[PDB]
């Protein structure tokens, strides 16, 4: 007599019989948190390969339930979106697990990358806004428990490997939920050492100068060549389109083509911006030569975004911009291996630094931007 499964775009929801909406929630990851493999292998041999992680679990869940916490699961299962794990098989496993746990659960399943994939808060928002009958949930009185907690190697005998991910801790961080690992929570073990990602999205503002030094000017009244340098996905093209192309700069993009073109623009009295990655000295030298040959100045706009800032931005645009071209990790690390910072010795008249800043986004999108989006 359960409401049962609901299948949405990039989300599955199960509401067991006996589920009641509540103003506080005790939520859990599934794999590595409530269950683990019965086979003792790192990854399951089959849908049947599971057991309850610790015998202490059902008792704790009963206690929570009697105290009025709505019991919830937030589980990433991208295998489903990748077509590696049938949704209909996974639904059966969840129902079996829920039988064994023996308490009413509401389960949310993130089948794909994006807004619903922990650590992004899409599943919380769905629970609160769509699946709790409109009862506001107090985050401070709630709790999320999960094994992707960013723990270092060896936090326990036989744990010679760090957590595969920090997605569960960061999910709780994004939502504002108190957090605990399965061992801390069910076993009362002392807190384990953990790391957070070096780039913290909450510390990214729209303040500060557009470029440095501020005494410089973005535009030149005369012909010139501007060489843009920085990670793909960092927002260079957007910056270039907005500030130079809109001012009549000619947009060169070597991929779609390079020198003769740059030269042709200069003879016409035009100014040119080379909107590419241009990670190293040989890459850039083509354009400096062109400028030198034409006798026009060559400047570099050096975009400060780190690799993690660029990857964060890429993920954000993947979630919010229908026209965004996804930058692959292959391209990111390839750029990083090639990268040599620009210097004046290369033949640049000057180098402007373009600090990485928050774009001009609506309130909701700014809130999304400050969320960690990868474990
Ligand atoms: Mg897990």
């Amino acid at each position: 007599s359960s409401l049962g499964w609901e299948s949405l775009k990039k989300l599955l929801v199960f509401t067991a019989s006996g589920v009641k909406p509540q103003g506080k929630v005790a939520a859990f990851a599934l794999d590595g948190t409530l269950i683990t493999t019965r086979s003792g292998k790192v990854f399951p041999t089959s849908p049947s390969d599971w057991r309850i992680l610790y015998p202490e679990i059902p008792k704790k869940l009963q206690e929570l339930a009697a105290e009025g916490y709505k019991l919830v699961i937030f589980t990433n299962q991208m295998g489903i979106g990748r077509g590696k794990l049938p949704a209909e098989v996974f639904k059966g496993k969840v129902e079996a697990v829920l039988e064994k746990l023996g308490v009413p659960f509401q389960v949310l399943v993130a089948t794909h990358a994006g807004l619903n994939r922990k650590p992004v808060s899409g599943m919380w928002d769905h629970l609160q806004e769509q699946a709790n009958e409109g009862i506001p949930i107090s985050v401070e009185d709630s709790v999320f428990v999960g094994d992707a907690a960013g723990r270092l190697a060896n936090w326990a005998p036989g744990r010679k490997k760090k957590d595969f991910s920090c997605a569960d801790r960061l999910f709780a961080l994004n939502v504002g939920l108190p957090f605990a690992t399965p061992e801390e929570f069910f076993l009362k073990w002392p807190a384990a050492r953990f790391e957070l990602p070096a780039f913290d999205p909450r510390t990214i503002s729209s303040a500060g100068p557009l470029y440095l030094p501020e005494s410089s000017s973005l535009l030149s009244p005369n012909p010139e060549v501007v060489v843009a340098v920085g990670f793909p996905g960092a927002g260079k093209s957007t910056f270039i389109q907005e500030h130079l192309v809109s001012a009549g700069y000619v947009h060169v993009n070597r991929d779609t083509l390079c020198v003769s073109s740059c030269q042709a623009a200069l003879r016409q009295g035009k100014r040119v911006v080379i909107d590419n990655t241009n990670p190293d000295v040989p890459s850039r030298a083509r354009y400096i030569q062109c400028a030198k040959d034409a006798g026009v100045p060559c400047r570099c706009f050096n975009f400060c975004a780190t690799i993690e800032q660029a990857r964060h931005n890429n993920r954000f645009r993947e979630m919010t911009d229908p026209s965004h071209a996804p930058v692959s990790d292959m391209v990111m690390f390839s750029y990083r291996k090639q990268f040599e910072p620009p210097t004046l010795a290369e033949g640049f008249l000057e180098i402007l630094e373009i600090p990485f800043r928050l774009q001009h986004l609506d309130p909701a999108l700014q809130r999304l931007y400050r969320q960690f989006s990868e474990g």
